[PDB]
RNA sequence: GUUAAGUCUGGUUUCCCUCCAGGGUAUCUAAGCUUUGAAAAAAA
């Protein structure tokens, strides 16, 4: 984490002017000792083994195949014993004097109430506070979150109005504006932080990461690819029927075989059809063109296996899911009829 | 023996409906529209 935050500092210093990175540099300079601690904690347990119970005098003994599972169960039991206590990473930080006095650095709205919470964690105090809107062009300069009129767009693109970021939230959003810094944390003590930040500080590879508005319009995109221009007459000059720029390539395999067909996929539909001003317009264009109106709904899909732990620990519960259970393995003889029926034929 | 004269009566009673069938079958809602547009983060 130290390496990656120092690399973020370096890269933000390099793009000191390229927008949203002046601010990343400014915050990494302001709150440095906060970011010294990683937003993720780890539990680490350790069981050992001796020559005893595995060797008799100089060769094996009986029950020697019975220690590896024994030690592994020791490890799993110590892990699940620890699991009884949950410590949040935010509890690592020394935020007492920062919040007891107004010595908390706040860019944007100086909070009237000492400090505000971040809208992305809800738990930590914010360091960057962008207004919702009253003018949205000088009110983000009169607050000093930006110094010039050119970085207004540069920041308003990455940090939305009304948003309040914590140090960690901003570090993440920065790593997201440029996802290749993680190579520092990825190559694993093989290069130097400076070598890699200098390797990727030359090339300008605009990585793209979809939003929820992107997904809620997939089949819209897919449609426009076929009905290319027969329904793009009012939208030719709205940069939605424009050209692919240089090399914008993404981890999203669907984005990488529909980007060049003629409809730029790097536009963000929250302004075009998922907007509230340009909405009555795009929908009115699509009525006379008889195409599907996008539905404002995606599907978050999560999958979890069943009983993987005791599967790796040898319990037959993932076989008899529901009938036998984890607790049934405190008196496993009691399910003799239903357990002996299984490994018998296994 | 003779004569002479006919007179009375001119439809009554009972039965006036009984029994079965008193609705059956089909259709029992259909197709649309299932929220939209303004307000998402405000001054002290
Ligand atoms: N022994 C292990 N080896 C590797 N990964 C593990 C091990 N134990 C747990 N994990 C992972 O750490 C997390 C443990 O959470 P969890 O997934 O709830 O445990 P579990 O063993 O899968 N029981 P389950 O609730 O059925 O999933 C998961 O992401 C697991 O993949
Ligand atoms: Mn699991
Ligand atoms: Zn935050």
């Amino acid at each position: 984490w130290r390496k990656l935050i120092e690399g973020l500092r370096c890269y933000s210093e390099r793009k000191r002017e390229d927008g949203f990175w002046n601010l990343v540099c400014r915050v990494l300079k302001l709150t440095e000792d906060l970011l010294q601690t990683t937003p993720l904690n780890i539990r680490v347990k350790q069981v050992s083994v001796t020559e005893d119970e595995i060797f008799n005098n100089n060769k094996l003994r009986s029950d020697s195949w019975k220690i590896y599972d024994n030690k592994y169960r020791q490890l799993v039991s110590e892990f699940k014993k620890s699991k009884l206590v949950k410590v949040t990473p935010e509890s690592r930080l020394k935020l007492f004097e920062l919040t007891k006095f107004d010595k908390l650095p706040q860019i944007g709205e100086k909070s009237k109430r000492g400090y505000e919470f971040c809208t992305s964690c809800g738990v930590l105090p914010a360091v960057v506070i962008m207004p919702k809107e009253d003018e949205l062009e000088k009110k983000l300069i009169d607050l000093g979150i930006a110094r010039d009129e050119k970085d207004v767009r540069s920041i308003k693109n990455m940090i939305s109005p009304g948003e309040r970021l914590c140090p960690w939230c901003l570090v993440k959003r920065a790593l997201g504006a440029e996802p290749r810094l993680m190579r520092i944390l990825l190559l694993g003590d093989l290069y130097s932080v400076e070598k890699i930040v200098n390797e990727i500080v030359s090339r300008d590879v605009k990585i793209e990461i979809p939003s929820t508005s992107d997904i809620a319009s997939i089949k819209t995109f897919e449609e426009m690819i076929e009905k290319k221009n027969e329904i793009c007459e009012d939208l030719k000059e709205e940069e939605v029927c424009e050209k692919p720029s240089e090399s914008v390539l993404s981890m999203w395999q669907w984005f990488n075989k529909n980007y060049y067909n003629g409809i730029n996929l790097t536009i963000d539909p929250e302004e075009y059809w998922f907007s509230e001003k340009r909405r009555r317009y795009y929908f009115s264009v699509f009525r006379r063109h008889r195409i599907t109106f996008p539905s404002p709904y995606y599907a978050l899909v999560r999958a979890d296996s069943d009983y993987l732990g005791d599967l790796l620990e040898g319990k037959l519960t993932p076989y008899l899911a529901g009938i036998i259970d984890s607790g049934d393995y405190a008196n496993i003889s009691e399910k003799k009829e239903e357990v002996n029926k299984l490994l018998e034929e296994y």
